[PDB]
């Protein structure tokens, strides 16, 4: 829609416009220690950004909603070369990317592409404050509980019984978010199911509440 | 540094704040923007649910008080400013900054590196809040402090700031005496000393 077309207006360099790229379930967009070549624009799905730190541990920074950006922090940094994220494709996903040399060239004297990527930034801020409330719990079963009202806060779906995440949730993927394993994610689930809090259909969880 | 005083001339009332003091509340709208020059700030979350958590250390040349505006909540923060250690800031009217985001172009491209930065600090709080044992949690908490405020050292980094026991827990979602113990076994073990309030990490490594 116009939103979408603002975005290749901005980003036109007189080269290519963005690119449409489409990733299937699970699949890993940028690995870390990969080059940082590109910058991400998130059009339909859900990915899971993933930081690896120093020790060398990997973890959640956020659930990225469609309309997000993600992959551009080296561009607005000094250091440059190397990803230290892990993009991966939650659900299906289909997103626009550039190289960071064009947003480098479109950003200049462009207020107008500054200002979406200031919104950018913002919402990517907010996000990983979501997965902040969500780690900070000790207990698995609440950082379990968290990260489906991020769920259903960025892709539920109101019903009578309460909100339905809609996306087909595997339980080795929701594992990876919280950092648990996928057999303490069934045992959750179960137990959450069992105490009435939540039902699922065709892999759909909805959250009575 | 001439980065921060180049944000400002883009976009008036010089404070100070005493150590622990709020700079804002949650609940309040967000009312002016803030250019830190002295100190620490402590910026926290209040979730819907009603937990209050540190999202991240603010330290010299931090912009801010600006994301609520830029997100649609300027009417009602859920953010908590408070001087982690005493502080000395500038601030102006956010309504100033909404005027010249409009009209300044070169102001939101000047922004983008604060946010950035904003972003890697609340990242290195994911990865300390992650840790389920205090322990750990507080290892990670003072490893922030050497790369944010540390000094190098011949004993290794000085955290150049004056903590309190309390204010330790309140960030790292603790109950003051587990920080007192755990500093408590850090002095046992040689791995931190600590010398007028200042703590010194001797290989952060
Ligand atoms: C295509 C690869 C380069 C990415 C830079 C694009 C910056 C996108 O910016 C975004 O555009 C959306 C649509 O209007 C908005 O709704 C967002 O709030 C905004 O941040």
């Amino acid at each position: 829609d116009k939103a979408l077309a603002n975005v290749f207006r901005q980003m036109a360099t007189g080269a290519f416009p963005p690119v449409v790229e489409t990733f299937e379930r699970n699949k890993t967009i940028f690995f870390p220690g990969d080059p940082a070549e590109r910058v991400y624009f998130l059009l339909k799905g859900a990915v899971k950004l993933s930081r690896v730190y120093e020790a060398g541990e990997e973890i959640t920074v956020a659930l990225l909603r469609e309309n997000s950006v993600f992959g551009v922090l080296s561009l607005l940094t000094g250091n440059k070369s190397d990803r230290f994220y892990h993009a991966v494709a939650f659900t299906p996903v289909e997103l626009l990317s550039a190289p960071i040399e064009q947003v480098e060239q479109a950003l200049k004297e462009n207020p107008e592409l500054s200002m979406l990527m200031l919104r950018g930034l913002s919402s990517r801020i907010l996000q990983t404050e979501m997965m902040i409330e969500t780690l900070a719990h000790r207990d698995m079963g609440s950082r379990l509980v968290s990260f489906l009202l991020i769920l259903c806060r960025d892709f539920g779906v109101p019903c009578a019984d309460g909100i339905t995440i809609d996306l087909k949730l595997s339980h080795q993927a929701i594992a990876e978010a919280i950092g648990s394993t996928r057999v303490t994610v069934t045992r959750l689930l179960g137990d959450l199911r069992e105490k009435k809090m939540i039902s699922i259909h065709k892999k759909k969880i909805t959250v009575h509440k």
